[PDB]
């Protein structure tokens, strides 16, 4: 193939043009997102049963739905929570590769058949099935700076005017309203209700009767009379529209002739559907829209479109309404992608500079400057073809593959240059000879790097999905680089390079270039002499190689493991957890202290604080809250002390002094779609119907036992809420019957007054809005207020609740958990420093085995993935190693020579490990992919060295030592210049400290160390391996 | 998958018209083979469990998870789960001038779980310090509480 | 029993709110009739898998279904692949005149 | 695969059974499939030897 | 027409507008492809240009 395209440079140029056009089309049409789909597909069912405790929701909703989640394909597991707020939340997790649309449709279809079995109130509120495996692209908050609009007003305005147009913006996949539309609130007064001889049941009945849509008919409708000429539709009673209309609702007319309206026994207003959650932006009332990106959409373009739509909206807003962006991580994505692109461009420029320094030829330097961009564009085309997107993983994989790309280009051009400078042949004949020398090596290298990189695509789980991005990117880049080195680079060398004299290698030049040429010639002579001396005493260096291998193993075992570096994305979170029974006001006060601290003690770093009172993480209630702190631009936060880690540490230290509250500040995970660390998530299952109390006792026993092992298990805690006091109303139905009070009336009165009851809809400004009846807040606060509520009897006489019911205080769970349809309790923990996750999981299994009868356990979350993909690596790499050996044996036509090449892995691995250890970095994904890239480059260099040596030994009569020395002399320059180019290209990643510096350092430090030690060691260890192998096996 | 999706999309149009008893029993749409993949029987070697006990254990502790196993298209229980059975005596119903309608109404009224609201629920008054869930009538759990239904 | 305006505000608006974000959707046209009927035709890009598009429309319609009136839910909201042209008309007559 | 998954689920269940409860397999054609395929594989190996 | 009222094409007219809009790019791409094929086959730019 190289000879074919040397006579046909225009055909090679046509192929290159096709590749570039395909790459450009892909670049214009590729999606862009921070990360790809990593989490396994999950479908989440949400239902609300207002006014209900955890047990009521669990027994009436959660269990009924869970007993019908059958016949759904590809389900890994299922979990559910039932909260004291009246909400059930069921998550069904499916294996990776499952079609999320099909999983969702199956789940909702099974729920549609389960729907008739649920309470009528749950059916009225609706059960929603969504995809919870994704996260918010953006959060657009709406605030009022005048105080004229409360939170409900802002929420209703956003719902009516903003949600539709934002949803219609291009690329927007989903919009969730941080709030709700208006609701007709009927705040009942029990005293007035008793005065006018009424109860909440009467109010609901009247509202339902006098606010409804009635089908009337049609004038002159078919079948008509034989002479009808007019046909018109008849309109009749329609839904109410104004608070005044609801106030005029008639409940009863008294005997004396007075009229009792709804306004007489209650206040009528436009409130919110729910009041559980209060959102504030820097202390001001706020609503919001959470925008999820559509599938296949460009995140940057979608964010820009959203901002443009909001800017268009701005003029029409009511005075004092403003738009803010509390959670804007798109700037982080933009700066990260820009840094990667800049790294690629600077790498190409550095390749040009190194080529000019070493070869002092302008056209030779131009040749790689054409070759590498063609390969990159082809790689973009290949990513687009297989439905990949431009994300952090793929872009960093491209950064890593730059080393192999530049190595291929440098190898081809430098070999042609050397053939010209030694044999004195013209460019065309020299290119023919060079490619005849190196083409088989290039093909074998392509196969070997395929063997090295493909196995990562076959890892399982979220980690496997992460690794597949790098695998596909690097494999495509390597294959395209080899194809270019076989097609275009020979043609460019044959057509562009100028002739060089037989004996000219830059000695006669003057100045810095002449000095550099003389110095490099002397260094080559010295290195050749040193290698020749080394080959006389190979045993000592074999012992040294064993020492290096032992040190490599030591460093590998002593290096901690991780998944992804934690990044300073310009935002972080602060959870507030108050003691059981804390009300909304106490949590609001604590959140106010947190906001004050962030806006005063960190005013130079924090831009805004979005405090949400009503739900934290792992729960939702009046005692929980979460604040999303946004930081200023990184340019305005210089130094380590002003980054997210330092700010979070200082904030946690400051908040530790807060009393009667656990306030904890922390940073986002690398991929927010997964909450993952070097820890375990553990489920304790009630396998025999023991009950909640026995399961709590078993959990306490397990927690104590785990705490008795501080050396292996750290911070083993429950992921749930402890039992809290509850107010039990024990109704004596015998008394109710004796007093002529229907228990249905008693229960309806209690629920409507204290829990709130949804009655029906009404049309406000052309939109359906719910009508809620609830007791006015004054009369449903304390237990004594129970005495303010009366119920009519069959005799017409009111009876108080104290007359037919007693009260007391008990203990109950505010949050009931189920796993795989059985009662469960979740425990989070992490292995102690120096201990692997597997050891902690084994110890937890052992401790669980000593638990009461009928208590089982399971692993869920990341622990499930660990338990599936536990031993898959070493097998996948034993297959890779075998395939590499087979490819090398095919290439060299020898069963023993492959070992001389294969013995080079530790040379780069040791350097990568040392660089990671000194810098303190962990054994994370980026480090592992960089390690594989270093191994690939080292193997490529060793393959070329051994190929040259064996070619000299076979095609010429040169001996083993002479051939080895000549081969290393020939290969020294390309190795050194490629290593220099790649090291200088990755310097910015190593030294970076700004946005995205975590991933940059993780990628760059290992690459730097591995490349440095590989270049230093291989150049005199590969000859030793080759000589030893040929002596022992010949 | 698509065949089942379309069949259920057509069935949800007929579902509102079906008798309420049919809906309460549960209409199911399966896509399975017409022959059993296997039969998993359950016995008691000690002989301390009757057929009904074994069937209830299988239904309550084994059937649901198996139905959730991937590849399982349908599960047929060779038995039935326990339920609270009220075996009415017509002579005693007539003695007290009662009917099955009264029994059903009493069961519905006196075996229920009701959402009773909260102490200090939102919107709360200023200065509220306590927030607790109100617990009320709960579903009966044994064959002694049903016998005490009035 | 609902006029065009009321059914549009109560049904058509609510349904077409959630119809944004479906893959390969060229456009959508809806009409609301005085008899309370509502049709919403979503036309997708050529070459789109009609079954997957129908599944996605169902998934997005669930988010609106509980927000519709109970009478609509009793009648049923259907999602199905649609065509605007009659393949054929098969008429039936009686040549005896006995049947109306 | 479905039979293997069912057996794994039953194995998860067995530790928590009441005393005396036992699982049996009165009807299962999967063993016939296993021995049939194994017999064909054995015939292949014997054919290579012959 | 007054401000605030726009227009669009649907159904057959939508397809007609799409075809008309995408015709010139189709012509350009086809001409480029044929030029590149000729250059590859006959190893020249003069022959493709002529
Ligand atoms: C030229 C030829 C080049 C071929 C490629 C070289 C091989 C790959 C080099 C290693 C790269 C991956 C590094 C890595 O992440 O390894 C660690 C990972 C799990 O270990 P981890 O949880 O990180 O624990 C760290 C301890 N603190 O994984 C490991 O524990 C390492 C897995 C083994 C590495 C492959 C070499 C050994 C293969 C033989 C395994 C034998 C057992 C399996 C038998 C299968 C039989 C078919
Ligand atoms: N009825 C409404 C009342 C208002 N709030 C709004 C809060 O949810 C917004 O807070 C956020 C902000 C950003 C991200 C998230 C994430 F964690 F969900 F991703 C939550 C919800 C219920």
């Amino acid at each position: 193939m190289p000879n074919f395209f040397i006579d046909r440079p225009i055909f090679a140029w046509v192929i290159a043009i096709i590749i570039m056009l395909a790459g450009g089309l892909a670049i214009l049409k590729l999606p862009v997102a921070q990360y790809p789909t990593i989490a396994p597909p999950a479908v989440t069912i949400s239902a609300s049963y207002p006014g209900a405790d955890a047990k009521t929701v669990q027994d009436t909703v959660t269990q009924v739905i869970e007993q019908n989640m059958n016949g759904i394909d590809n389900l890994m597991y299922m979990s559910s929570n039932s909260d004291s707020t009246g909400t059930v939340q069921i998550t069904l997790t499916f294996e990776s590769g499952t079609d999320a649309d099909i999983a969702q449709v199956q789940v909702q279809n099974k729920l549609q058949l389960a729907m008739p079995l649920l309470p009528q109130e749950v059916q009225q509120q609706g059960v929603s099935v969504e995809k919870s495996s994704s996260s918010f692209l953006m959060v657009v908050g709406v605030i009022n700076t005048d105080g004229t609009m409360t939170q409900e007003d802002i929420s209703d305005y956003v719902a009516a005017n903003m949600k539709d147009a934002i949803s219609r913006t291009s690329g927007v996949g989903d919009v969730q309203l941080f709030g709700s539309q208006y609701a007709m609130r009927i705040w009942m007064n029990p005293n007035e209700l008793n005065k006018f001889q009424l109860t909440p049941v009467d109010v609901i009945t009247a509202i339902k009767a006098q606010n409804a849509q009635v089908a009337a008919g049609q004038l002159g409708g078919t079948p008509p009379v034989k002479g009808q000429q007019l046909n018109a539709s008849i309109i009749a009673q329609t839904r109410l529209t104004s608070t005044e209309e609801f106030g005029k609702i008639l409940l009863k007319v008294n005997q004396d002739g007075s009229r009792v309206l709804l306004r007489d026994v209650a206040k009528i207003e436009l409130g919110g559907e729910n009041y559980d959650i209060i959102a504030e932006f820097n202390g001001q009332p706020a609503s919001g829209l959470g925008i999820k990106l559509a599938t296949g959409a460009n995140a940057l373009d979608t964010a820009a479109a959203i901002r443009a739509e909001l800017a268009k909206m701005e003029p029409f807003f009511p005075s004092g309404l403003k738009i803010v962006y509390p959670y804007d991580t798109t700037p982080f994505v933009k700066i990260s992608i820009h840094e990667v692109v800049k790294t690629l461009v600077e790498a190409i420029i550095l390749v040009f500079l190194v080529m000019y320094l070493f070869l002092q030829n302008f056209r030779a330097t131009l040749i790689p400057t054409i070759a590498v961009p063609v390969v990159l564009l082809g790689t973009f085309a290949v990513l687009a073809a297989f439905g990949f997107s431009i994300n952090t993983l793929t872009m960093f994989g491209m950064v890593l593959a730059i080393g192999l790309l530049v190595d291929d280009a440098i190898v081809v051009v430098e070999n042609v240059e050397r053939v010209m400078a030694e044999e004195g042949l013209p460019p065309k004949e020299a290119t023919r000879k060079s490619m005849g020398q190196i083409q088989g090596a290039l093909v074998g290298i392509a196969m070997v790097l395929s063997a090295v990189f493909v196995p990562m695509a076959f890892f399982g789980g979220s980690t496997g999905a992460i690794y597949r991005q790098f695998s596909i990117t690097i494999v495509s880049a390597m294959a395209l680089s080899v194809l270019v080195a076989l097609i275009l680079t020979p043609a460019l060398c044959a057509t562009m390079l100028k002739p060089i004299a037989k004996g000219d290698h830059g000695e006669g030049k003057k100045g810095f270039f002449g000095w550099f040429n003389r110095m490099f010639e002397k260094s080559t002579h010295h290195y050749t002499d040193s290698v020749g001396g080394i080959l006389r005493s190979t045993g000592r260096y074999l012992v040294l190689y064993l020492i290096i291998v032992v040190g490599m193993a030591y460093l590998f075992v002593r290096l901690p493991s991780s998944f992804l570096p934690d990044e300073d994305q310009g935002v972080f979170m602060t959870m507030v957890q108050l003691p059981a029974g804390a009300t909304q006001e106490r949590t609001q006060k604590v959140l106010n202290e947190v906001t004050h601290y962030y806006l005063t003690k960190e005013k130079n770093n924090v831009e805004s604080v979005f405090a949400v009172n009503g739900f934290g993480f792992a729960g939702r209630g009046q005692n929980t809250g979460i604040a999303f702190v946004s930081l200023k631009d990184w340019a305005d936060r210089p130094g380590e002390e002003n980054k997210v880690e330092a700010i979070t540490m200082r904030a946690t230290r400051a908040f530790s002094q807060i009393k009667d509250a656990m306030v904890f500040a922390f940073n986002l995970p690398a991929i927010v779609e997964l909450g993952t660390a070097t820890g375990f998530d553990f489920e304790l299952i009630d396998q025999a119907g023991l009950g909640h109390e026995k399961l709590t006792q078993a959990r306490n026993q397990l927690l104590a036992e785990a705490a008795k092992h501080p050396d292996m298990l750290t911070s083993v805690r429950p992921n749930g809420l402890e039992d809290t006091p509850q107010f039990k109303i024990d109704i004596d139905q015998e008394k109710a019957q004796a007093l002529g009070v229907s228990i249905n009336d008693i229960n309806t009165t209690l629920g409507a007054a204290w829990g709130g009851s949804y009655v029906n809809d009404f049309i406000d400004r052309g939109r359906v809005k719910k009508v809620y009846v609830m007791s006015e807040a004054k009369y449903r606060m304390l237990p004594d207020d129970i005495g303010d509520w009366y119920v009519r009897a069959a005799d017409g006489q009111m009876v108080p609740f104290s007359a037919f019911s007693s009260s007391r205080w008990e203990y109950g769970s505010p949050r009931l958990e189920r796993y795989n349809g059985l009662p469960s309790m979740e425990i989070l923990g992490q292995a102690a420093p120096g201990k692997s996750t597997g050891e902690a999981m084994e110890l937890m299994e052992q401790l669980a085995s000593k638990l009461p009868t009928g208590v089982g356990y399971d692993w869920t979350g990341m622990s499930y993935q660990e338990r599936l993909s536990g031993n898959q690596a070493p097998s996948l790499y034993a297959i890779s190693l075998i395939v590499v050996f087979l490819c090398l044996a095919a290439l060299y036509e020898s069963w023993s020579i492959p070992f001389s090449v294969m013995l080079v892995v530790p040379l780069g691995v040791i350097g990568a490990l040392l660089a990671a250890t000194f810098r303190g970095l962990t054994n994370d994904v980026y480090f592992q992919v960089g390690l594989l890239t270093t191994i690939g480059l080292s193997a490529k260099n060793a393959i070329l060295i051994v190929e040259f040596a064996k070619d000299l030994m076979d095609k010429e009569g040169k001996g083993l030592i002479e051939a080895t020395l000549d081969a290393v002399r020939m290969r020294l320059r390309p190795i050194l210049m490629t290593s220099l180019a790649f090291i200088l290209g990755v310097m910015p990643l190593v030294i970076s400290t700004g946005a995205g510096s975590g991933a940059q350092n993780a990628v760059g430090t290992g690459v730097m160390g591995g490349m440095v030690t590989a270049t230093v060691l291989a150049i005199f260890f590969v000859p030793v391996f080759f000589v030893v192998v040929r002596r022992r096996f010949s």
